[PDB]
């Protein structure tokens, strides 16, 4: 945080998808790559790619329930973690002008799976929390698939070096859903390691 000049900025990326069948028990895998990241869960393959953004993931949770699979792709420390999320100043005027999160489904519902077992509803209201609105329109694209009832998407992408530097770079969100008339709000539970 000792402008070289570098910037340190993180990233979070929320996924949430409503199926059109409730979901079947499959076993959770992830990739992450250069600027990018996917996860196979739940029936849905979900695939972020992070177009003149210059940021990494570093994680991928999942999380099932009912008829809807979560995956939060995110950043981690900063300044422990392998691939080092920094850029020049320049880069992160791109970043702010240009970047986008482009977000691809695609429905692998496997037959050979049975259904995931439902005793009683492991989610509730009170696990969901609203978040601000976008101050970026149209940061996040997003492509779809048939099996699909609703998606929403969430976008933070934030400075690392805020509190410290003695001047702070704005937090950038985005949000975006399918869905008519319902809150903003994102599942906050802790999710599951893929």
């Amino acid at each position: 945080c000792d402008s070289d000049n570098k910037e340190y900025m993180g990233i979070e990326v929320y996924v949430e998808a409503t199926l059109d069948e409730p979901l079947r028990q499959t076993t959770c895998e992830s990739k992450i790559h250069k600027y990018g990241a996917s996860v196979s869960n739940g029936g849905l393959n979900i695939s972020v790619d992070l177009l003149n953004c210059f940021l990494n993931f570093h994680t991928v949770g999942v999380y099932t329930n009912r008829d809807t699979v979560y995956a939060k792709f995110a950043s981690l420390d900063p300044w422990t973690t392998e691939p080092i999320n920094s850029m020049t100043h320049d880069d992160l005027v791109k970043l702010t002008e240009e970047c986008i999160v482009d977000i691809y489904l695609k429905c692998e519902v496997d037959k050979t799976k049975d259904f995931m077992k439902t005793n009683g509803n492991r989610l509730k209201p009170r696990d969901f929390k609203t978040v601000p609105p976008s101050n970026v329109g149209s940061m996040i694209e997003l492509q779809s698939d048939y099996c699909v009832n609703d998606v929403t998407t969430y976008v933070k992408i934030y400075d690392e070096c805020g509190n410290i530097k003695q001047h702070s770079i704005p937090t950038l969100r985005d949000y975006f859903t399918t869905k008519n008339g319902q809150p903003r709000k994102i599942l906050k539970k802790k999710f599951d390691n893929c």
